[PDB]
């Protein structure tokens, strides 16, 4: 048989847990042993892959979508798959909240049999992203959850499940075999038998094992990469697609009027922007971890998907490393060294510092603030790294006093999170509101964009929506976006191929729990044998 040996955690001991709803469970419990509904392929625009349901559709007004349920798909016991079971896991995530992981309750009020083969969800509100809220939470199934007693604390240590991989083979504490199911409903597209899972302590247990070809798929951070494991054998890969996006944060309502001569004009943005040497501090202070992010909208490559590629070029030179470029355009917009002292003057002639912010003790932050500044110096920007603990870093930025700040962003499916979370001006006032939109530039038809995003269930529609704010974020300049992080990742060809990568790149090839694509994953692969 065929095994695929796999690392999506670490532990110090395997205990037998699948229950999907717990924290403690083992990172092979979604997607493996529970499959979804539909699969939203993040990567790829966040199209909806359709597993166990083959159709969903919003009601015209976004308060309600109904799920069509494949026919013929069998629980691994051999029990059909129906609207029974996706009305029974929601009932049990309503009356014990402490297993809604997602606060998917917040968005769902209740859940409709329509039929044997339909379900309809009905929404606290319109919003047309709950669709891909649902997809993430577990459906187990009912005529074996009935019987179960108390659901908080039941181990479910013999999966009844719809994924691939429901047969518990081997179970010990340093190793646990993960088989396939028998009555699989895509058996034919599976031609992975098992999933053997070791346990591996940590990082440094892990590295020992990957250089020795020892693992399948893994994703994890590998020192030295491309020497010691990438360079020494063929059949060794990786491929590091990117993530959440990183940015300078500029204060548009800086007290300082000096300062606001600088951080309120685009060309100097831009300038400060191209100053900067994105590869290098990805590859500094970020250990390799990232890629470079040029697009002017902050948009990352995370997110290609969903570019206006005209609006990306546009303004991707101003996001580029360019020393000259940002020399003649500070020349240019007039930010001029006019007393000699290597540094440029505002327009009208007055000296400033920026002060640029990061929290103490977040060393990679940190590392790239220095390396910013170095970089800014080099065009005549005169800037200083400071390093306040993190509730000053933030007070400042809330209070409207910090200069500029270096900051990560919420991730999420679609660039939604991200840019209202880092563009919304009714994000800016408020009690308790986070630091991420606190530039304080403000575009009322940008909130407005952004507040029409989830309000149409019609991707073109949402497409255009997000093509308008890429736009307008581009065009302004707002932040200066340094880099993504990383999908760590590495597989092996040795025993399977058809892995996801830099040239075959399908999505997210990350192992992790919480990467519902990875089951998608799985059934690309092949065993050479
Ligand atoms: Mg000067």
């Amino acid at each position: 048989r065929s095994e695929l040996t796999i690392v999506p955690d670490f532990y110090p001991t395997m205990v037998r847990n699948f229950n999907p709803y717990l924290a403690t469970n083992l990172r092979t419990t979604t997607d493996f042993i529970y499959e979804p509904l539909v699969v939203f392929n993040e990567m790829k625009g966040n199209t909806p892959v359709f597993r166990l349901a083959e159709s969903y559709k919003m009601a015209d007004d976004l308060m309600s979508v109904t799920f069509d349920i494949r026919k013929g798909v069998k629980w691994s016991d051999g029990e059909a798959f129906t609207a029974d079971d996706v009305v029974y896991s929601f009932g049990l995530l309503k009356a014990k909240p402490e297993l809604d992981q997602r606060g998917i309750n917040k968005w769902v009020t209740s859940v409709e049999k329509v039929d044997e083969y339909k379900v309809r969800f009905r929404l606290s509100e319109a919003n047309s992203n709950v669709p891909y809220e649902i997809s993430l939470i577990p459906i187990v199934a009912e005529h074996v959850w009935k019987d179960v007693k108390d659901p908080t604390t039941f181990t479910n240590e013999n999966p009844v499940g719809t994924g691939p991989f429901t047969v518990i083979d081997t179970f010990t504490p340093q190793l646990y075999i993960q088989c396939r199911n028998p009555n699989y409903w895509d058996a034919a597209n599976l031609e992975v038998d098992c999933l053997r899972v070791p346990q591996i302590a940590n990082n440094d247990q892990l590295l020992g094992k990957i250089v020795n070809s020892e693992l399948d798929w893994t994703s994890s951070f590998v020192p030295d990469i491309d020497r010691t494991y990438a360079a020494a054998n063929p059949n060794h890969h990786y491929w590091y697609p990117a993530a959440g996006t990183q940015a300078f944060m500029v204060n548009f309502k800086n007290p300082d009027p000096a300062k606001k001569e600088a951080l309120d004009n685009v060309d100097f943005r831009r300038a400060f922007s191209m100053a900067l040497d994105r590869q290098t501090i990805i590859d500094i202070a970020f250990y390799g971890s990232g890629t470079v992010n040029d697009f002017a909208s902050g948009l990352g490559y995370a997110f290609e998907a969903w570019s206006d590629e005209a609006t990306h070029k546009k303004y991707k030179g101003f996001n580029t490393y360019d020393v000259e470029g940002s020399k003649k355009l500070l020349a240019k917009a007039g930010f001029k060294d006019v007393n000699g002292d290597g540094f440029v003057e505002t327009p009208s002639g007055k000296s400033f510092e920026l002060l640029i912010q990061s929290p103490n003790g977040w060393t990679d932050f940190n590392n790239t603030v220095q390396l910013a500044v170095e970089q800014l110096q080099e065009v005549g920007i005169k800037a200083k790294a400071r390093t306040p603990e993190f509730a000053v870093y933030n007070q400042a930025m809330l209070e409207g006093t910090y200069d500029v700040a270096y900051t990560n962003y919420f991730h999420g499916a679609d660039p939604f999170t991200y840019w209202n979370s880092g563009y919304n001006s009714a994000l800016q006032s408020g009690d308790g509101m986070p630091r991420f939109a606190m530039h304080y530039f403000t575009d009322k038809k940008l909130d407005g964009l952004l507040d029409s995003f989830y309000k149409t269930a019609d991707k073109n529609e949402q497409l255009a929506i997000a093509h308008g704010i890429q736009k307008i974020i581009a065009e302004n300049q707002v932040t200066i976006p340094v880099m993504s992080g990383a999908w760590m990742y590495q597989y092996n060809t040795t025993r399977f191929t058809g892995w996801w990568s830099e040239e075959n790149p399908k999505g997210r090839p990350s192992v992790w729990a919480g990467i519902p694509e990875r089951l998608l994953h799985v059934l690309d692969l092949k065993p050479v044998k």
